[PDB]
């Protein structure tokens, strides 16, 4: 759908089984989650935002279900304090940015 | 217009009587800008993200030109990365998320 502003761009996740909510975020080049378990390999990774970096998991081919559309790709997971789907995801999904 | 998000939706802005480059941050509830000077009143303040925390400077009723559409709303000024245009501006822009 369309969405405004003027709240945060909250939407539903499913992965891993599980349902989340996370935030769809034009400002991060990669999709970063809470801490939780996928299952699989994982290799070590190192993201920067405002304030410095975090260590995060990264895991390739993931598959996730952002507001009803599937979508598979890196999922990071590490101490971000908000679930975020960045546009490695977006661009999956066909999201873009109007004004 | 119209904006894809296979690489990073950065844009011109004009504040200040200076010229950037400014990030469309949907994740983003404010603006904020890295160092510059902004002429006026400002408050100090903390703003966290992934990795913690910056103290900025906040400026109030700031006049910023956003790909030539004209706003006016708090600029924080601060160590951040990346000049980010957060919700607070995009609302003003008309600015959605679609898909
Ligand atoms: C994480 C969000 C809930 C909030 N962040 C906005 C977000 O878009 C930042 C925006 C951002 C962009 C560049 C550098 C720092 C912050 N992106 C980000 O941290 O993405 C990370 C994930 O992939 C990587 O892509 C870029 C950074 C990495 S934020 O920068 O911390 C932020 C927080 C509060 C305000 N008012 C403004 C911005």
């Amino acid at each position: 759908p369309q969405i405004t502003l003027w709240q945060r761009p909250l939407v539903t996740i499913k992965i891993g089984g599980q349902l989340k909510e996370a935030l769809l975020d034009t400002g991060a080049d990669d999709t970063v989650l809470e801490e939780m378990n996928l299952p699989g390999r994982w290799k070590p990774k190192m993201i920067g935002g405002i304030g410095g970096f975090i260590k995060v998991r990264q895991y390739d081919q993931i598959l996730i279900e952002i507001c009803g559309h599937k979508a598979i790709g890196t999922v990071l997971v590490g101490p971000t304090p908000v679930n975020i789907i960045g546009r490695n995801l977006l661009t999956q999904i066909g999201c873009t940015l109007n004004f």
